[PDB]
C-alpha cells in the first residue's frame, strides 16, 4: 500500500495536472496559472503566522512573469518556497 | 485527505522526521536523504531501482552522503524523483 509521503507526492502531481491540463502542454503551466493555483488550493497568505511580505512579493513576481511556463520541478520549487514562508516549523525559527 | 495543504504538511513532517535526528533540525545529510527515500518511498523507490536516472541519483547521494540539504533542496529532489517515477510523466 501507499506510504504517506507517496500519497503526498501523488497529490502534488494531481494538483499540478488540475492546472496544467487546462492550456497547451499538459506538463506545463504558466506562472499566471500557478498564481491561480496558489490562491485557490492553499490557505491565506495573510497574517502573523506567515511571512506575509515574502508571500505577497512571490505572488507579485508570478504576475510579472505570467506568460512564462513552469514545469513540475519548478512548480515544486515554488511550493517549497511558499511552504517555508508559511509553515510554523520554519517560521518559529 | 486529499488537499495540497495536507500533502505539503506531510512533506514537512517527513523532512523533520529525518532532519531532527542529528545536528541542525533544518538540514539532513544526503546519506540520510537516501535512507528517507528507501524507507518513505518504498514502492516508488528501492531497496533497488530499475530506472537509469534514479540509479544515478541514488549513487550520487551515496558519494556525497555528508553534504547537507535543506527542505527546499529535499523538495526539489523529491520532485525530480516523481518526474522520474510517476506514470503521468513516464507514460507520456
Ligand atoms: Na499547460
Ligand atoms: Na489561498
Ligand atoms: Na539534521
Amino acid at each position: 500500500m501507499s506510504s504517506s509521503l507517496e500519497q503526498a507526492l501523488a497529490v502534488l502531481v494531481t494538483t499540478f495536472h488540475k492546472y496544467s491540463s487546462q492550456e497547451g502542454d499538459k506538463f506545463k503551466l504558466s506562472k499566471g496559472e500557478m498564481k491561480e493555483l496558489l490562491h485557490k488550493e492553499l490557505p491565506s497568505f495573510v497574517g502573523e503566522k506567515v511571512d506575509e511580505e515574502g508571500l505577497k512579493k512571490l505572488m507579485g513576481s508570478l504576475d510579472e512573469n505570467s506568460d512564462q511556463q513552469v514545469d513540475f520541478q519548478e512548480y515544486a520549487v515554488f511550493l517549497a518556497l511558499i511552504t517555508v514562508m508559511s509553515n510554523d516549523f520554519f517560521q518559529g525559527s
